[PDB]
């Protein structure tokens, strides 16, 4: 008996987004999404490490869905018989059943339909939560990504100035913990089941082996940078559901951030390094003064660095010699 | 020559509160406690580990005192001959002394009385700390709990709303440091004392075996789940005196959240996950909206479903469908 | 063509800050400052533990430069034939050039000169970032400071009313990785270059052997401890460029808090510990109201107590029996 208009969306692998409105004239409507679980070993780093994977639609994080304050999100979840396990899903967005996750647990061969009333502004996470040990196991695994619903009249800096974006990245930061044979090599494995012993072992000392970003060591650099021109306001949705992350653009800054994701809030301005509490989303937003390379890390420069916490920015444009310049280039000391 | 009156506390064990007015018409008094020191080996999971335990009143978390701005808190801290060990209170919510500790060293056999008066508002921490490598060992121990003191006009939003909850509760966060065996079993130990040099060796690696809500895996399900009604409004005080947490209700929200714990400062509005920063205590209110079992976690999901971190409320009322709903059961794929 | 004034500044070693204005009448000027980059083997800890470290200016932290909101900040960053390995800058004030990393790589034997506006306020990191995997050996080494950049009217509470410090000091805490030998001790090395293998395989495995204040265990106590008078506002700084911490100070409070680093913010009032995410820098003013000594600490307590991370303040003047008293001395209980 809930009589609005449904709009189907066509969700798209990170760290791009769906097409979306920010300000919009629509009403509510009952917005349509459909999320399959695949579980897949993959490639995490440029060694070949591989890894009992578990997604959302393929893709670690599982994609960005939009919607705004007071649509319906109707998701049917598919759990295909090429899997092996239990799945569900929990919307950090949603109220009541465990985030959904009570309403949504499917074997292998199943599919299941939740909707939710997106009663919450800002950025959140989903993720799947089966039960007991196997919910942190899953989400470790992979499946996890975000969602953000946004106000309907678009996002504002609290001080009565509208915030609009040119273009919204979605970086999903992942710990994983891949076990070591004892001479010291990854150890690989034939089925998530089978890893899951020598896993959780590892997990529960709380040290990564791995933090990447779109699933993997260098994902987002090369062919595959983020990228940009200066002028342009670039939003930054950044997710981690199980473990802390510190996310710094190094060569900019954070000019209006929600750290703690929530659009009901005041974004905080200029920052340099933000904090995405372990199990949520935030949001910086950034116009790019300087063309060239960034890198945008989590601040252990350790996990950025040694562990595959680094993604890339291209951005063209014209150099600005006001904001930066080097004035005298290396040369002997006299 | 302080010439107010008087009012004694009945404390009582967490995760209860001790009964208290929000917005008050008294003026100031001095509100008296006595907290009395208790060394004891305890079980901390369903396994039977035990753990040398170091409390206040018996209980982990310490009980939580509510004073007033402007009271006076008057605390009698007892330390019976039957303990080993010297003892002290630091009260974060005071003003000078170590916040009481160098006032408050007594060893077995003797009390003392510290009166500090409530001059910041907010949730605190106090914990024992006698001095040196001896501090940690303390809290981590279990000697901390956590002191209220609310404005005398209640509790307000920042947009000139009252905010008053129908109940509280006070969840306390212990990360515990219990070694092992050679073979991988958890040790026991005759006394603190002994317990003490393979503790302080695990202590110093920053990996805790357990962190534990109110004492013990599974404190807070079962018989002893938080309760609530749809409609009611619950404020959740969270502590963690030595380490970082990050509160999340599974199926709700934070409605109104003061992570940093102190009342001078808006509450923050809408969030997922919130952050308590080691050495602090944060307060989260919640309206429940929706009857059922929810989980109340530390959103690193390891800590929560493997080393302890997990609660539950059982909430009773009537389901709201435009909320959230099963559109379509499980059921086999087309 | 920047026809601007010139004002050098003689930079101060850690916890001093060279001598500033807070609001000024000065518009924007070019300020001049100098960094050699010193690699040195020193002490750490009070066991005569060693350490190869890699410093701006010979300290660590490196010393705090403070400007204003619109002066350009020019350095001269020189790295001496003495030296075994190339280094940069980073500032994370700064716009562009990976925050000058990318115009500033200077081998032994060369000096560089960069120029960046101020255009954003608060306290910011600089630290080393040669590439790739140096990035984190440097940072960890020693090679980071911090910078100030305060609004031309000095700084204010976002309420209107100004806040002024009657002193400033600057805590940079430093995460430091030493590894250790079959039976347990601290390894000592020959140049950097040797200690980077085995520094390497422990960093990567996030857990430090030591974190201080000002570069070694006991720096900020004794002869060193920092000091004020009741009555006087002080400011500090707290920098931490790799990873997290929690400061607090033990007997105070941090009255105005601005916990991200950045005075386009409202400070937050009334903290008992705040958060400095790694990558940056936050600072906090308290008013001291009592006389004695104080920890400043972060609220790891084994971080803290066993680790190195405790400073100490020495407050002259009054005691306040209002604020606090011991109303009993320690007694045998009746
Ligand atoms: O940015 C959110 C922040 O802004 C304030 C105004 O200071 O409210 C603005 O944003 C609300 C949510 O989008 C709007 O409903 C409101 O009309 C607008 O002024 C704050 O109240 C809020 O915390
Ligand atoms: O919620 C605290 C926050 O609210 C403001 C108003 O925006 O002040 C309110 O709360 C104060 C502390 O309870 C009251 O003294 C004040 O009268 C009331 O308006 C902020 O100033 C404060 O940060
Ligand atoms: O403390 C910064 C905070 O204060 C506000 C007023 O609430 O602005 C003050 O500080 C600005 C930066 O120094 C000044 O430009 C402004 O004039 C002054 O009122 C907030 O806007 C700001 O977030
Ligand atoms: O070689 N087994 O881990
Ligand atoms: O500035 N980042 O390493
Ligand atoms: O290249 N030396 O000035
Ligand atoms: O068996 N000793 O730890
Ligand atoms: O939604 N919590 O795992
Ligand atoms: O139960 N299968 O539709
Ligand atoms: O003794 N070698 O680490
Ligand atoms: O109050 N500090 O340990
Ligand atoms: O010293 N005993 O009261
Ligand atoms: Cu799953
Ligand atoms: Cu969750
Ligand atoms: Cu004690
Ligand atoms: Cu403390
Ligand atoms: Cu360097
Ligand atoms: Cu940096």
């Amino acid at each position: 008996d809930l009589k609005l208009p449904r709009q189907k969306v066509e969700l798209v692998a990170p760290p791009f987004v769906h097409a979306h409105e920010q300000a919009t004239k629509q009403g509510p409507k009952i917005v349509e999404f459909k999320l399959t679980i695949e579980e897949k070993k993959v490639v995490i780093d440029e060694k070949g490490t591989t890894f009992q994977a578990m997604t959302f639609n393929g893709s670690m994080p599982g994609p960005l869905m939009v919607v705004h304050e007071g649509d319906y999100v109707e998701t049917t979840l598919v759990n295909p018989a090429t899997n092996t396990m239990p799945h569900n899903i929990d919307f950090h967005s949603a109220t009541g059943a465990l985030g959904g996750g009570a309403l949504t647990l499917i074997n292998p061969g199943e599919q299941v339909v939740l909707r939710w009333k997106a009663t919450k502004t800002g950025v959140f996470v989903y993720h799947c939560a089966p039960g007991g040990p196997m919910i942190p196991w899953h989400v470790v695994s992979g499946m996890n990504g975000a969602v953000m619903v946004l106000p309907r009249d678009g996002l504002n800096d609290g001080k009565g100035h509208a915030l609009k974006y040119d273009k919204v990245y979605y970086v999903g930061e992942q710990d994983m913990y891949v076990p070591r044979d004892e001479k010291g090599n990854f150890k690989s494995y034939d089925s998530p089941g089978e890893a899951f012993t020598d896993t959780e072992e590892m997990m529960k000392k709380l040290i990564p082996s791995h933090v990447v970003f779109n699933g993997k060591v260098g994902a987002l650099t090369g062919k595959n940078a983020l990228t940009a021109n200066v002028g342009e306001n670039v939003l930054i949705v950044h997710s981690q559901a199980n473990r802390d992350s510190r996310p710094h653009l190094i060569g900019g800054h954070g000019d209006y951030v929600w750290e703690t994701g929530k659009f009901g809030n005041a974004p905080e301005v200029g920052l340099e390094t933000w904090f995405i509490r372990g199990g949520s989303a935030g949001a910086a937003m950034y116009k790019f003064m300087q063309p060239g390379i960034y890198a945008y890390v989590t601040h252990n420069l350790i996990e950025a660095a040694d562990l595959c916490a680094t993604a890339h920015f291209k951005v063209e444009g014209k150099w600005n010699d006001d904001l930066m310049t080097q004035v005298k280039a290396p040369a002997e000391i006299p």
